[PDB]
């Protein structure tokens, strides 16, 4: 094998400019990194610059270098949707025709009607809201009526909140499983159903750790499945295990923040493994992209960049570092949804003694999966073209 360990980092939502098919999505003009760089009066990302980020595209404060540390290009998404699951499933070798839906105006009446019909309970709320906002507003009504608070976020989720002393936990879980079945329907395909039990009294409600998620498995066996089946390590960091519903995962490391994510990445560099360490840095998307906060996004990008030299120092000759994203989420764009953008690709190993070069544009995110598969000698995915030989 060319590399003993591959470290794959998804900077969630860190797009590098509108894709050729952005118009279809109402995403003309989108540019996640570029608009952030303009907001910041120049982004300070010297380490990503050293890798070749500016060689992909020059942006304010992000210039090309003559000798990038590794190879660089961008990737184009082939799957229909621009959600996190689609992006990640494509990265790991799939093609996803059916997009996961978001619900800025709540769920269709047809779906909620069937959920009421199957559960024998009324549904209230039906809007995007934070857990805290929706409980403050509707918690008391929920307690008094035995209704279900159904809500969403800016992502593809359906959340059901019920008080633990009013709706027994096992009943809430049964209801969520019903909702999970009803939402395997392309009219209202949600990525994730989430049980949101809460306790307390009016003016003092708190969600409990009895939260449970109901995810969909990837629509196909992924490169991760193939690595696991061939007795390789597949270490998932952060949201990765959840995104793939555990498929192909041999170890999962929970993270609480981007900095904690980098700490866990460092933890994996310190581990003797053979296979894949796969990190998702979610703060970019969750805290900054969706909240349309270019300042916070810029600061987070600078915080992430400052962590990289330690990663560079720990990489061995037979390690490969891959840095990419799963879509865009331009924090100066209308609405609250993701944006259809190219994503950067940087590929670096210390064994690249004369630095890197430009790779041909990756025509599907599955080029990553194909590269990982070829490296480890496992079954090649149906989609994707490996760039292993180019490195
Ligand atoms: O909590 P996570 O990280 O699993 O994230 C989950 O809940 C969040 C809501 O958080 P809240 O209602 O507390 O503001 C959603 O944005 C996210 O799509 C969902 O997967
Ligand atoms: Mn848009
Ligand atoms: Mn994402
Ligand atoms: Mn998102």
């Amino acid at each position: 094998n060319k590399y003993k360990r591959i470290f794959l980092v998804v900077m969630d939502s860190v797009g590098i400019g509108e894709a050729p098919d952005a118009e279809q999505f109402g995403d003309l003009g989108s540019d996640t990194i570029g608009h952030i760089a303009e907001h910041m009066n120049g982004l300070q990302m010297p380490n990503m610059v050293k890798l070749g980020l500016g060689n992909i595209r020059e942006m304010k404060g992000i210039s090309k270098v003559e000798k990038p540390l590794g190879y660089y290009t961008k990737m184009q998404e082939k799957s229909t949707g621009k959600d996190t699951m689609t992006g990640h499933w494509e990265i790991m070798g799939l093609y996803i025709d059916t997009p996961f839906q978001v619900f800025p105006e709540g769920f269709p009446k047809e779906l909620l009607d069937e959920l009421e019909e199957k559960t024998g309970r009324k549904i209230i709320g039906n809007k995007p809201a934070s857990g805290t906002e929706i409980l403050d507003e509707l918690g008391q009504e929920q307690m008094e009526t035995g209704s279900l608070i159904v809500y969403t976020s800016a992502d593809s989720v359906l959340q059901i909140a019920a008080h633990e002393e009013v709706v027994p936990l096992d009943e809430l879980y049964k209801i969520c499983k019903i909702a999970r079945e009803l939402t395997l329907d392309e009219k209202y395909m949600v990525g994730r159903v989430i049980a949101r039990p809460f306790v307390g009294e009016p003016g003092n409600f708190t969600r409990t750790p009895n939260r449970h998620d109901y995810a969909l498995k990837p629509f196909g066996r992924t490169v991760m499945n193939e690595l696991k089946d061939s007795d390789y390590d597949v270490i998932a960091i952060g949201k990765i295990s959840d995104i793939y519903d555990g498929e192909g995962v041999t170890e999962s490391l929970r993270t609480k923040s981007n900095m904690d994510g980098m700490d866990k990445l460092v933890d994996t560099l310190n581990m003797d493994f053979t296979g894949l360490s796969f990190l998702n840095l979610v703060d970019f998307d969750a805290l900054f992209g969706h909240r349309r906060d270019p300042q916070g996004y810029g600061e987070a990008l600078q915080e992430y960049d400052a962590r990289l030299p330690e990663v560079f120092a720990k990489l061995k000759e037979d390690d490969l570092l891959l840095i990419t994203a799963d879509h865009g989420n331009d924090p100066i764009h209308p609405g609250t949804d993701h944006t259809r953008e190219y994503v950067p690709l940087l590929a670096y190993s210390p064994s690249m003694k004369e630095g890197g070069q430009e790779l041909p544009l990756r025509q599907t995110f599955a080029d990553i999966g194909a590269t990982v598969a070829e490296n480890f000698g496992v079954k090649m995915p149906e989609y994707g073209t490996s760039f292993l030989n180019e490195l």
